[PDB]
């Protein structure tokens, strides 16, 4: 089967907490870019299950940006999620309500909460919820990107991190796709 490991591919979010990650998170793949979108994190997923690099566990962390095709985009990753593997799906956060796509990235994360609970080789990593938790992070940044100076750049970062890492701990006993 698929060797045991993680890879995480996302966006400029998980990018800013990349630091926190590692640290969380040991051994782990961090691949991050600036760009990356729920759709080329999809493309990324499959490149690297075909060049036989994708670990056990593949965590997809993206959604805030591009947020409008969220429907089908989840859909399809997690159809697309090759058999062997178990998959976190990280929730995105606009924290301006009065964003134009606000209500499309509430929706994005409440879908993609539906998919998990439903689907028993996914675990959600709920960094939606957790920023709304902790307004200090948010404070003098763009509602997106945690943190406007160096104390709750770390702080949030740290939150990220280990918003992840629990979800890894609760897959630990979970199924991978098989068929
Ligand atoms: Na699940």
């Amino acid at each position: 089967g698929i060797a045991d490991g993680t890879m995480l591919i996302g966006d400029s979010v998980a990018l800013r907490a990349n630091t926190a990650l590692q640290t969380a998170l040991p051994g782990a793949q961090i691949n991050a870019q600036v760009s990356v979108t729920t759709k080329t994190a999809n493309e990324i997923m499959l490149n690297n299950s075909q060049n036989k690099f994708l670990p056990k566990t593949v965590v997809i962390a993206t959604g805030v940006n591009n947020p409008e095709n969220y429907k089908d985009d989840w859909d399809s990753i997690v159809k697309n999620l090759p058999k062997g593997h178990h998959m976190i799906l990280v929730t995105p956060y606009e924290g301006d309500k009065t964003k134009e796509t606000y209500a499309i990235v509430e929706k994005a994360a409440a879908y993609m909460r539906e998919l998990a609970e439903k689907t028993p080789y996914i675990t959600i990593a709920d960094w939606n919820q957790v920023a709304k938790e902790h307004p200090e992070i948010w404070a003098g940044t763009d509602q997106v990107h945690f943190g406007s100076e160096s104390s709750t750049i770390e702080a949030g970062a740290k939150l990220y991190a280990d918003t992840i890492a629990t979800a890894l701990q609760t897959a630990q006993d979970k199924p991978v796709k098989s068929k």
